This record gives C-alpha cells, structure tokens and sequence, in this order.
C-alpha cells in the first residue's frame, strides 16, 4: 500500500511560546481561525502569512525534483496547494529551512506563472514550477508546485515544516494549479480515487497518510459514510454536540470541516467560552488554556453525532498532555455573520476516528481506531 | 547653535552584500527609486518597505520619553514622518535594533490612531503616540510619533538605523501626523523657520543638521536661493545637465529633489546609462556600478546648471571610494510617464554644496562647502 508516515512534533505555537515570541504577537494581532475557511473573514493584518498553523503537529516528507530534494511538509485537508520556500527566498525566515534549487533538478520546468497564496491572514508570492514529487514511494511527474519567494513572515523561522501539500478540492486552489491527488488519480498511480488518515496515540510514530487505500488493520466496526455536503473543504453535515447529555451547541444541526491541518476542535467563541469554564481551563501568561493534568479523570466526554452515529471523546482525548503540561484541544473562532454554526475537526478528532476522504464519491468514512 | 551631529556609516546596501543576501533579492524584485516620490510607482511586490533606504549612509541620534530612549534615525527631507520599532514588534527583523517601551517613559501618551507608512514598496503598520523627543537638544513636548509593530521586512535587521525623521513638507505626512520641524517651529523652540546640512568630506565627522540657523562657517561665497517649484519634498528647478561642454540630460529644464535620504545622484534610466557607460562603470555580480578608482583623474566634471548658476561635481565628488573599492555615485529609475523629467540630488551632490531649506520662505539656498 502506498502510506506517507507522518511524524508527531511540537507545533509552531509551542515554539514561539519557547522562544517567548508570541505574547508580543497577540498583543497586537487578534488571531481567528475562521480567516482559513471564508475570505470574509481574512485578517485585518496580514504580515504572519502562515499563523494559522500555529497549531499544526503531525507532519510528513516529499522529495522534489531529480535527484530528489528533501522538504518537510505538513499534509493539509484545509487547503490544496502544494508550495515549499525557493532558494531564491532571501527571507531571515526562510533560513534553517530546506529550499528548492530549481537548477539541482533536471526535470524542472520553470513558467512565467505567479502564485499568490493566503490562508486569511496574508500573502506569499512566488512562481509555478512543474517537477516530479515523490510521495509514499510514488513517482508523480509534472506536477505544478509553488516555489515561495517573498517574505513569509517570521513565523516560517519557528515553523518544524518548510512547506504545504493541500488534500482539499481543486476549487479552492489558488491559481487554479493542480492539487497532489488530483494529479496522482488523473495519471493513474493511485489504487482508487481516495486516500485515508491514521493518527497513532500518544505520539506514537505509526501515523500514516494511506494514498488510494482503506486498511481495516487501523479500525474497528463498520465504517459509517457522511455525504460532503459543500464541495470545497472536505465539509459535513453534524447533527448535535452534547455533553453530560446536554445539547451544548450544533442544535438543530451545524457543518463540520475535517482539517488535519490542526490540532484542535475549534467552534463558535461563545460555546467554546462555555465548555472551558466547564472543564476548568485557564488562559496562562502565554496565549494558553491549561487545565491541571490531575483532573482529567472527572470530566465528561462530549459527544458529536454524524448521520445519527455517536461519536465521544474523552476527556484523554480533548486534553493534550505534554509531559505534566495539559492544554485544553478546544478553540474558539468568530465566523462570518452570514455563515452558519461551523466547527473544526482537527487532530484531537481524528486521533480517534481513523478517517477515509473519498473523492470518487465525494464522502468521509469514519470508524474507531484499532 | 542647535547642531544634530550625523555620522557617515556603511549603507543596508553595503550590509545586505556583505552577508551575501543582496543578489536574492535583485533576482526577485525590481528596484526603482521613483517609488519613493510617485504614488504611481509604488512597488508590485511590497515585501520590503524600506527598500528605498539601500543606499542611505548618514545617521544621527534622537531620544524619546522620559527618561530618554535613545534611537538612531535617518533625518530623512524626503519622508516627512516620524517613527521607530515598537517594543511590541516580534519580527526576527527587529532583533538587534533599538525599540522603544511606553511603559518606561511617564510623559507617553497612547492614541488608538493606527499609522500605516509607507515609502512606494510596502506598508508598516503601528500606531501613534505622543511624547517629548530630545534632538539636538531641545525638548521637543508634545511630539506625536508612530510606533512600528508590524513585520518591517529582513532589510531592518541588516540597517544600521533603527528609524526615520522626516524633514518635508507636512503635505506628504502619513496620517497627517505633525513632522518634527513643524512641531519644533509652532512651539517657538527654534530660532527661524528653516534648517541647513552639512556633510563633511570623506566620511570625516564634522556633519550636521543645523535647526533654525545657517552658519557661514560651512561655506564660501554668497549663497544662491532657488524657489521650491511644488510643495512636498525639496523640489526645485534644473536648468540642464551638462558633462564635457554637452548637454547630456534635463534639456529645457527639469524638476529635480533634494534628498538627505539617498547618497546617490538618480535620474532617468537611459541618461544615467549614457553617463555610466562614459564613465566606465560596469556592474558587478552584487547591485553595484564599480570603477577603477585608478581613473578618477581622467574623468569630467558633471554639472548641474540651477536658476543659472553652475554647480559643477568633479569625479572625486561622484564616485564614492570605500578604500581600494570605487563605486559610481549615480543611479537610475523609472518616473511615470505622466511626469516630466525628475533628478534626485542625494548627499554626493550635498557634500558639495552646504543646503538651506527655508520654510518661512520655501526656498532652498545652495554655497559651496568650505
């Protein structure tokens, strides 16, 4: 089977936090989530083009070029872009990072074409190249990638990736360049128009990126298939959020976003404030909501229910636990007024739910993991 | 007198080629200087929004707050606002570099008015604020400011300034916030309307900007007054250019500004490559124009002709020499095709010609340095 492991570690916040970069940032930036999935919602400044990774902990490697050259890349199903810094991005930023060398690889083929990518919260310029990507063992020739050339933003110095390979559809691709996927299935590599995501527990090195395939190892039951219901994200329809049998939000029934590019629930600030006070999280110094690890045992599990199947996390789960440190895995976001109720599920989801995005049928599949 | 002593440093430019990330950036952005003065021609790719600040080489020291934070700045008479690095600003870019902390100064006094500067190649956003600044040793109270916190570009970490005094007309002010000069005048603390400058030979100490005084100490001859042909920056009128007894550019005329902010003589693209190819200035790898220093006595004298006078620069004047290494001291840019014909007369023109900028009568007045 073709998988791409991904590697837990610690996240670009976590970083920032270390090198007490951040308390200057939030000072004077309002960070909200929502900017990645409505341009209604972009922020006011956008210098930190890639803050809304700030949370992002598994990633994986891709080779590009011939001979191949080696990046660090986080496997997106919140975007669908694939870009990586140019060597030609002079950047303090861009330093300690790994760089594309367009005349290192004989099968480059530069074009005239500029790529302008924003995630809501600012832009990267740069230039589109075609080159083979070799993913999970897979050959994927001419594929279109952005070569990153203009500031990206101090952010990139903290980051533990050097670049973004989007899973999403093609219609949210900014120049319409063509996703990874799409170019595996158009040339035939891949088994079956669908890949699936494994997150192993506790940081565990097991996670996997399965490209075309469905492995019953990493599951158990019967997988239950939701329809996605707006093309774009890999976006569904939730049917309630309950908690100690109480309807905490979602009632009447909400949209959901499957993004592995975070970490962290994320839904509407009001209902988030709820259920942090509900569990006790405490925003620190830093912009952190820690919870005392000793209390986990007394919370209650919150449930979503997906096409009238249950799924609850435990409070193990919705807690991330870095060594005698626990952070709340919820976050708040303010959505455009248009939009309706909205929330993200991120790793904290997944990790529990092994996941199947489906593009032959446009449906997610989800199932316990084994 | 009131005297802002100035100090000869090596340029950003000169930093940038030193830590090698000069030849970078040329690949991916298009330098053009006129994006400084023409709205016009602001920059397609504003990522660097100090750019425009490559070749300055003069800096003088200012203190803010009570007690004073000191700062070095640009007494720039081609912007015409005031600003320096926030403590809040977490940009790698900002490391190194002086920053001033409200919280140190008890006459500071915050407004919640944003400032967005910019010189044609990108923004820096912050906000203003008022407080007391020493320079030259007056106490300048009541003195509104911006205060930078966004991400400045990697060029702020390689200045050897850490801000900018704008010494132009109010017209040109971001925000109309109120320029130094204006301030210093309305509140009586200077003698007369109108400033001086005066650079010393061969990177020597000995420059100044005079506040409120001329002194005949620094000249010889009579001095020679010209209108200010458009309020805004230093603008006067040429008569012509002429290299050798021919007329080599501005024919019939033409507009040219007084800039403390650039070393360079710059003019429009094709007469400069006339002149540098006269001169035999070839680039090198890097930006730069170099020069056999060893030619220097076989070239001709430039001379600028203004409301009749001539005011002619020797070789000696025009190439800069930086010990065995001689650079060509002009420089070319692209006006829009709107405007007439425009020259920027930058500090090899002003280590000539002691310059008063009189703002009681809007004239420029030009002698000879002694």
């Amino acid at each position: 089977l073709v998988k791409v492991p991904l590697v837990r570690k610690k996240s670009l916040r976590q970083n920032l936090i270390k090198d007490g970069k951040l308390k200057d940032f939030l000072k004077t930036h309002k960070h909200n989530p929502a900017s990645k999935y409505f341009p209604e919602a972009a922020a006011l400044i956008g210098d930190e083009p890639l803050e809304n990774y700030l949370d992002t902990e598994y990633f994986g490697t891709i080779g590009i070029g011939t001979p191949a050259q080696d990046f660090t890349v986080i496997f997106d199903t919140g975007s669908s872009n694939l870009w990586v810094p140019s060597v030609y991005c002079s950047s303090l930023a861009c330093s300690d990072h790994n760089q594309f060398n367009p005349d290192d690889s004989s099968t480059f083929e530069a074009t005239s074409q500029e790529l302008s990518i924003t995630y809501g919260t600012g832009s990267m310029t740069g230039i589109l190249g075609y080159d083979t990507v070799q993913v999970g063992g897979i050959s994927d020739t001419n594929q279109i990638f952005g070569l990153s050339e203009t500031e990206p933003g101090s952010f990139l110095y903290y980051a533990p990736f050097d670049g973004i390979l989007g899973l999403a559809y093609p219609s949210i691709s900014a120049s319409g360049a063509t996703p990874v996927f799409d170019n595996l299935w158009d040339q035939g590599l891949v088994s079956q128009d669908l890949f699936s995501v494994y997150l192993s527990s506790n940081d565990d090195s097991g996670s996997v990126v399965l490209l075309g395939g469905i492995d019953s190892s990493y599951y158990t039951g019967s997988l239950n298939w939701v329809p996605v219901s707006v093309e774009g994200y890999w976006q569904i329809t939730l049917d309630s959020i309950t908690m100690d049998g109480e309807t905490i939000a979602c009632s009447g029934g909400c949209q959901a976003i499957v993004d592995t590019g975070t970490s962290l629930l994320t839904g509407p600030t009001s209902a988030i404030a709820n259920i942090q006070s509900d569990i006790g999280a405490s925003e620190n110094s830093d912009g952190e909501m820690v919870i005392s690890c000793s209390s986990i045992d007394s919370l209650p599990d919150i449930v979503f229910t997906i096409d009238g199947v249950q799924y609850p996390l435990s409070p193990s789960a919705y807690i991330l636990q870095d060594d005698d440190s626990c952070t709340s895995g919820f976050e708040g976001m303010d959505v455009p007024t248009s939009s309706g109720e909205l929330w993200i599920l991120g790793d904290v989801f997944i990790r529990q739910y092994y996941t199947v995005f489906d593009r032959a049928n446009n449906k997610v599949g989800l199932a316990p993991v084994a």
